[PDB]
């Protein structure tokens, strides 16, 4: 019984709060709340992407962050952040689920792809037994903490969903 | 070099150079990952952008006329890649441009840039293209499936890379 | 050989021209030609609606317009609109195979569907011999020319479209 | 390992509720917020949501057992030469106590190795030994001297540009 | 210095320093060159105004309660000049805090914005000033005749410089 | 005297109408108009309108007979430190003949008797010897070396900082 | 001891109710006190008008208005409008003093000008005590209550006054 | 027959080239025509500074400024610039004589002043036959061409003018 809801601006403190590395608000970068403040009444209308708050038990876990939503090529990029003091209890997988339903039932996509480290198979193992086909390894597409990480693209299409899902 | 192809060169994309760029193309293309058709769209697009480093476009000319465009796009700094994209007229294809064209990208990327990544994306049966990158040195890292729908079906894409120090050896002994 | 482009500012001329009845840009009515300029400049990046100048032999014939575009749910209207001067040729269903080219193809909906007065017969038939199906009868939901007159919903599907002409 | 002595120094984002503390850290020496000079608090405050989305200009309260001690500022990031010039600004309550050297190596790890930085450099008054000592044991090697660049309470100042490299880093602090 | 006006300083003029600023005074007066009478159009000034540097403006404190103000007017970098006015609070008046506040002046103008030469203006009539300002090394440039209309009647009044050499000799060996 | 040999180079203020001279005088190194970056005209143009009124730069056309030959920017020009930084750019097809020092004089002329500043400076390469005499024979001196300040063509370049002050000018062109 | 002082925003809400009968902020109408408030705030630097609040024993008596200030021709007029029950104490005549010294010795004007009702003889005696000269009488000038009032135009002189009370 | 006309828009090519040295317009700084045209514009109903062109045969010979136009004290400096290619005809005490009526017939100024170079004898000859006397000399108060510049101000009132000149 974890669920989603939609963003408001009164879950940015507990936004921000969930981490030193860059984070960004419609590809637009940010570090202090006055900034995330900002870009998140700048881009309150813009479907392009599109956030959740994870709850259970009324409690706030994580976000969803659904990016890059094409709807002329039915796609669009998710990301999973749970609450560092909720870890470990499958509410990755939880909200996976959520966000592919949302994706597939609601926005009516055709594809949902996603991105993690290479070096994190607990998260690859996840996602494989939900269903997702890896697609791409990115070579040192992203400098973090003064290394280039490699970084694995997975993907699942709304077909294999609404039948195995559905 | 004196006897073929040779005179080819970049310049930074004016907007006298739009009307070109409306003309080189059924497909939705796109400024600052913004959708434009009508030309009137990619004129206001072109004025909002303005001082937007993330994307940066350079006419391709030989023989003093405009024969192709570059678009460098998803410029990251931090991260030190972007993707790039050469689009040659068709009425110009067929004489090694894109390859000439394609290293002239890879320079300003590496050279003028500081980028340490440059990486592009081509539909999996464009063999052509696919082939004057693996000269070029691009290895491939990708294929996205079913990646964008065109004309009526779903393509597949393959991503190819290639990086800084692989370029300032082999073009740069 | 005929085709279409993106409708351009030099166009709207052509397209006040081509009609005493209401005629409406993003749902706006409007009459006057400098009514039209101000809409089309105040509409310019809007996806919802999009219209194309059907040309051929390089003269501009008529007018294709796709409203209500919807991305969620994949459906459009479209409306054919053609010169009278070039009336009686079947420019209007080889424009209408275009407008299907164009939404199942580029804009990737699932649906697209059209609105005619019950008794043009002639357009009717047309529209049956391309595919489409009668869904509606829509009684009374015109005011025109003094008396209210009743209109057929006609639709087709994306699938039977990517069969029948691909 | 349990038997460590290791400082809780640590560098956060800053914030707008941090400026009064900013304000504080000093009518007598200009002080510059996006190249822009402020006196006022007012002043200050405006400049900073003037600038708040540009990148610039970086800044970090250095804080320590959960109170405020500093403010490290990276200036003239410039990604495509990659570098940049930070200043550190200890509370003066909180000098002698070694937070600058601390402060300095928080804001190496940060510009090379968050900002893919390749070179960062400060800069110093000749006459202050102290700070060119602990800069120089951080690694940093001395790139010239500028003459007479800053009037400073009546008298032409002359400072001292220190530097230190991505790859001299990612050696002597992994 | 110990048993003495001892812990007279300035700082930068804010905000909240208007009221204070407001009730000092019958006499036009001016904020950027600009006149108010009103405490509400001395805000609206004040907001409109708070980027220009060719005026600057600090608090007089002593024993950390407010007693006057100092105005920095017309600097001019590029001449390396700027006028001065002292206010003290009528209440504080006599305790040669004027003296005081008018040797930080100094000093700011001189020593933080390198000025080469600051100015006064005062009344003719206003010996009280006129000494004080001899005192400090100030010499007489000017008397401007029928300058002000105050009070009904026209006043004259003397213009006083003192140079960035004759300060950082008098007052800096 | 009716016997002199003198050079009628000549500086005047940059107007819009000399924008598209500015832009042909280099694609392949980033320009900067009040610290922003610019390649195209349109760009070019837009800052050009933006900056109009903003003192903290300073630009010339040098001309000598009529044509354009081309361009003098002092830049960080700060009166409270009295200093500024200047850059000659000259036209390619007018390079070789002396017309560099001919405006850096005109320059320091300027900057030293208009503006009244203390110090002036310049950045060259550190491999442009040919520059280095010449600002070295107007009076310059070097002041530091910044080791790897600028990737160019792929490579980091470094650069010499020379300046010259306002007694040293009053002097030697008095 | 009544003196003058500035009129404030804080002020308006005495200003309002000193009185049915027209009232003019910088020669723009207003009956109500957010139409009042709102003229206050458009007019702030507004140099044609002054106004100042007469206060005795620190309460608040009434308003002195200078208006249709002209420092070219080096004139203008002035009202004084005393609260109803602070009427029948000579603050008029003090507070009229006030206001000659202020145009007068603060403005540098030449001359003032007042109007009133030609059946205020208690009003127009006073004037003539301080020194003012009747120069016009304008005939049915205004419709108040249901009848065209005629009123007398009075004026003194700066140097008259510079000699007189100086 | 010499005369003053209100400074038009069209009449800034003909300023900005009467002139290495700065110059004002309403106290900001200018070097190229673009920022003088700019200014222009945005202080045109500024009263505290005025211009006229001088013209004589309907030529334009220069230019008359009156600057710190204040009207409660009653004063304004001027400056008078002569084309180079019309001086030493005395067409700057003629347009000085023109700059006085301005100032005390239709300004209704009590003061007038001005600023010379304390080397400039001509003009400060000129300035004493007209009537004026010297208050002030102003030591280095203008850094001009490597040295600080010494200036004379001086002085002329309204009563002495409206005798010997009328
Ligand atoms: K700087
Ligand atoms: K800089």
């Amino acid at each position: 019984s974890v669920r989603l809801r939609p963003l408001e601006r009164e879950d940015l403190p507990f936004v921000h709060q969930l981490d030193s590395i860059m984070r960004y608000w419609f590809e637009e970068p940010y570090e202090a709340f006055v900034e995330l403040c900002d870009l998140y009444d700048k881009h309150i209308h813009d479907q392009s992407e599109r956030r959740f708050i994870i709850e259970s038990q009324g409690t706030k876990i994580g976000l969803v962050e659904l990016v890059e939503i094409n709807h002329i090529h039915r796609r669009a990029e998710f990301q999973i952040i749970i609450d560092p003091t909720h870890q470990g209890k499958g509410y990755a997988g939880a909200a996976a689920k959520l966000a592919m339903e949302y994706g597939f039932s609601v926005l009516n996509l055709y594809k949902l792809y996603l991105i993690v480290d290479k070096e994190n198979e607990k998260a690859i193992h996840i996602y494989s037994k939900l269903g997702f086909e890896i697609e791409g390894e990115l070579k040192q597409e992203f400098f973090i903490n003064g290394e280039y990480r490699t970084v694995i693209r997975m993907c699942i299409f709304q077909p294999q969903y609404l039948a195995k899902y559905k």
